[PDB]
């Protein structure tokens, strides 16, 4: 099943689709900046992007780290970004009272993994209609997704994609089961699924580019970053577009 | 370092004490009959005891299933329990603007194991100054629990607890190592440690396992266990036998 | 570094040699015409072959269970394996007793990965001075490669390949680690890493997992694949399943590292 | 079931056994010594006790690390500490053709982890009609065992330990798995489960260090009834105290 988000077609057989930005937003200027770097990259290679960051990060190394800019600034923010680009936005969601002010203005809208079981916000993401972009917890195996996105369609959304972060691997230690990816797809509908190979990740270029590779090579629908650097991203997109142009162009059967 | 819950000291080198009682609250007469069982088998065995149970299921299995009674009617219920037992009772917590009224009642709150990491609810959680459970999940090794321990402390607050649940195995089982109690006593102050021996074995009659479990974890010198046939009492009895060997050698 | 056998040559950034061939030597009419179906297969499609089987199942659950045809008849269908198509060969070897005599026939010797720390098996096959393939044990992490070819070149033998097939989680599964081919080829020399696929998954129709497997791993850029077929992949789906192993393989050794 | 070493039950239901002694036989004035300190101590808390070591030690890290002083010394050395100690022993082997002369001497045969699915030395170690001690590899369930016993069902021996060693956790780490006990004994016929309390630490880090460990695992193993405490290479004595002190205990309670 694919999903529409704005003039973007995203689902497991398309071409793929960028999820980047930043992390925390902390000013207009220099996300305007970032964002404009990821836009004129996607738009020379021809690649969909959504601008990705957080407004409000509720897991801060922490107390006193900054959060981010708030619900009212993040979201004037984000709506400068709709329009100087014209692109979609995504951002996370950390309470139930966020969801509406959220959604009437991001694209998609983010369940993070520490809360995906957590009801009341799956029903309030659920009641907003908006595009949901879900989280696997690394402690949740691929076949209890199932149990999530029921959840979701249960409260009558089923704009639904499947986020992979990798599964807990003995201590601190996290791998990415490649298997997972085909197991989602065949218990969930084939919703899209899309490989946030950064988080997945606990020199490093070398890394993330082998393993974004290897996602990539069982057919999604997408690829989710922060760990990279801005000016090396060129290099490695062009090589996730060679791999993921080859691996689409072949039929499955 | 020991925390005293009105009369009780919880501490790794003190008698364990027994935290227990329902899933999740329903009614009050059930609730005062449950906790009726579990007062009368401990006061006759000598083991001290807090009554627990949650307010709200966070997460159901359909949007629709009962979500237990709600915090206006669930905390009646504690104050209910508090007077007519004379006992501490624990309760689980999910909203930072949750924490101080349910912490006006609850001797002890709970830091819910997938909201460990969330800022704002440690925070609030800290600033009631009550006694916390934090929850330890299971994809976070021992040695992470410090940086939890250390977010309490600047916020002020150490009466602390550290509870056991698992660490993920493979998909869909949990492992307990019971080498992390000691490296949990060793990086965080010795705080009280307990051991939450029924979620660690969710996973996987069982009455013999929960049984082997408690007893392995209980032999690394712990604050406390969370958790026509009498069947609490012959697992309490076994229980109380090894913690009394176990507390009475020097370490 | 890259290790020729024969006419192939063998290496990370080489296109990829397949491995493959049957478990168990059974019959040796049953035994060429498997070898010759991809030896035809593996032809058509330029890829360097090396056929694969073993004269001994070692680990059956059964005392009584089938263990295949043995040492002396193992070897001379090997000997008639290479007259026959002139393409080298690999099997595996339990004891040190056997590795002098495996080795005169056999290209390539495989230490298994339940004797893979079992020093005498491995300065046993070092001396052979043929080419090695070692099975990573799942119980070892890949910065642990490094240990068992210390032990190979401290006995004298370099010609070594290193072979992933999978890593223990939890009880009774396997993940594969696509980071481990790095780690392994960083630390071990960047000696030729090869993917075991059908072992990995012998855990978990199956062919979309074998194919999704088999491409994430050579996305990674690795010196060849290492897999079963029964008359285990269907023999039939072998020439597909090579076309897209293929496709991607010359697609990820043709970009710059 | 129990099994009867000479004058010693084995069980899960007796007094602990303890299995320690040496890494690998080097020469008997050693052996004997260290054989002697373990018996001392032994002796003085009323425990009984095996002498392990190794004669041929065929998985060392290094291909020139000493193996021990081979088959034929090493029976030798055995012997004598049969002799002059009157305790059975306990050793390895690792092919087939020694399997028939140690089972001469030693008492009990040990069939290492990593041959544990071999069928040619299952069978050879079966057919010795001694008491085997089954390491459990690491990377196997505790419901696989079954399979391993009954291969030396079929081979017609039932003498047979289980030990165990620690679980994979991740790469490196080991994690021991206190239901594997229960689960090895409910689906084994309750043969006698032994703990090598010390492989499963090894790949352990680090007021304790190792000897806190060791103990916290040892005890908490212990506490789910278990025929025996395995040892690999003053503190001997206060840790076998506290050890006695809750096999003791649990052993003097009634299972159920
Ligand atoms: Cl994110
Ligand atoms: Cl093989
Ligand atoms: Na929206």
């Amino acid at each position: 099943m694919d999903i529409k988000i704005n003039d973007i077609t995203l689902g497991n057989n398309s071409p793929f689709v960028l999820f980047g930005g930043i992390n925390v937003l902390e000013s207009l200027d220099s996300t305007l900046q970032t964002c404009a770097h990821y836009v004129e990259v996607t738009r020379k290679l021809g690649i969909p992007y959504i601008f990705k960051a957080s407004f409000d990060k509720a897991n801060r190394s922490s107390i006193h780290s900054y959060r981010g800019v708030g619900l009212e600034e993040g979201l004037k923010i984000f709506e400068k970004v709709k329009a100087e680009f014209g692109i979609p936005v995504i951002t996370d969601v950390h309470e139930p009272h966020q969801c509406q002010p959220v959604a009437e203005v991001c694209d998609v809208i983010q369940l993070p993994a520490a809360l995906a079981r957590q009801t009341d916000l799956v029903v309030a993401m659920a009641k907003t209609g908006n595009v949901v972009n879900i989280k696997k917890p690394q402690f949740l195996s691929p076949s209890q997704m199932k149990n999530i996105v029921e959840k979701f369609h249960e409260a009558g959304n089923g704009k639904l994609i499947l986020c992979e972060r990798g599964s807990s691997f003995g201590y601190d230690n996290l791998v990415v089961d490649m298997l997972g990816f085909g197991v989602m797809k065949q218990t969930c509908g084939n919703l899209p699924v899309i490989f946030d190979v950064t988080h997945s990740l606990q020199g490093r270029r070398a890394q993330a580019l082998d393993l974004a590779l290897a996602g990539m090579a069982t057919r999604l629908a997408g690829l989710f970053l922060e760990a990279l650097p801005l000016h090396l991203l060129e290099d490695f997109l062009i090589r996730i577009k060679a791999l993921d142009d080859l691996i689409k162009s072949q039929p499955i059967l």
